[PDB]
Formats: structure tokens, sequence, C-alpha cells
RNA sequence: UUUAGAAGGAUUGCCGUCAGGAAAUUAGGUGCGCUUAGCAGUGUACCGCCGGAGGCGG
């Protein structure tokens, strides 16, 4: 489907990562809330060798040439512009690996609280935290700011197969 | 197709008593260490929700 490509300008000081949480996730998120249609989000350079990064580049996706068009994406970035350039042709295409979120349990005192009242009360669970925590902690991560519960939390990423789909706010599967 | 082919070494035991190492000394003059440099995978993983382990919202 249709596309438009993110370039981060490298060689500037700041990592990619940084720039790409802070400017990129929430004028997209903003823009994704307003035009309610789920769009889609893509990384041309997922390359987990021993933990997993998230490269250079990004693409959104989406299967109307004029919904992206309506996002408006070269003016929105216009403050940023010495760190992203937006090019402007959204070309369609049909080759990509997209991206789901992974979860990770929560901290004991945080469990505790529901595993109590919930019922079900009083180890076990230390190596539930510690295990499910460890296995999934080496994957990429956005880092989150809040609107409602202001508070901080990391959403991670790993790729799927399924090539076509209904998409979320944020912009995975 | 090998100087081929073969093989039970084994039982037992009291090393002991005594003793002065000791007197003398000069390690000494010299000395060029010295060019360069960006520390981090995002600096962390937060509140809830279903639900008898596995999931999903922000």
């Amino acid at each position: 489907m249709f596309s438009q490509i993110l370039i981060i300008k490298p060689g500037t000081g700041i990592s990619p990562n940084i720039i790409i949480s802070e400017d990129i996730f929430p004028v997209l998120h903003s823009l994704f809330v307003e035009h309610d249609k789920k769009f889609g989000i893509t990384f041309p350079a997922y390359s987990f060798d021993k933990k997993g990064h998230l490269g250079n580049i990004i693409e959104v996706l989406s299967e109307d040439k004029e919904a992206l068009a309506s996002l408006c994406l070269e003016e929105h970035l216009a403050e940023v512009t010495d760190y992203v350039k937006v090019k402007k042709e959204i070309t369609f295409t049909d080759d990509y690996v997209l991206f789901k979120r992974i979860r990770e349990e929560n901290q004991y005192e945080t469990t505790a609280r529901r595993m109590r009242k919930r019922g079900h009360t009083e180890r076990p669970l230390e190596m539930h935290i510690k295990k499910k925590n460890q296995q999934i902690f080496c994957h990429a991560y956005i880092k989150v700011k809040s609107a409602s519960t202001g508070q901080s939390y990391n959403i991670f990423l790993a790729p799927t197969d399924i090539k076509h789909g209904s998409f979320s706010a944020y912009g995975l599967l």
C-alpha cells in the first residue's frame, strides 16, 4: 500500500532513538487520535543481533492515497527539521514486515495488590516476574509518556507475519 | 600376517644417645619520557484491566 518514508538526518550528535521517541511519536499519535482511521508503522531496518535496534528509518503505511495527505506530514514537522526530513510522495509498495506490541508482567508490589484482593491470597511469583521480564526486555522500545495516567512506560516492539490486518492507536497490530 | 603365541612376587619388622660457627670491613660518580583522544543499547521497564496459566488498554 501507499507509504511516506521518514529519515532522521544522520551525524548530528543526538542518537536516532532519542530523536524518534521524542519528536515523531507524539505528533504521529496526536494526528492518529485525530484522524480516527488506524494507520500503520513499519521499521525497514530492524536488525535483532543479540538485542534489537530500530534503524535510521521508519515507514508510515495506509491504504488510501488521500488519507496520508489528510495527515499533512511535511508541514507538521516544521520545527525540528534540522534532525528530520519528510519525503513527499505517497508511493505504493507491497514489501514490509509489520510489528506488534509485546507486554511485560509488572513489578511485584503492583501484582500483589491485585493478587490479594482479587483473592488468590498468599517466591513462585518472583520467578514468574524475573523469567517473563528477562525474556522480553531484550527487544526494542519507544519510551512513552502519558496524557492521562501521566506516567512513564516503555512500549516494546517485535516482528510478525500477518501482511495485512487491523491496527491500533499507537500504530501496531 | 610384527624376536609370533603364554604368565599372581609375597608374608613380618623400635635407628638411636651427645654437642659454642666466629672475628674484620667506604658501592660509587652521570642522565629530557613524550605526540594524540568525544562513555552508556533509549537509562529504564509505570498505573490498571480481564480472568482460571495465557492476554490486553494508557
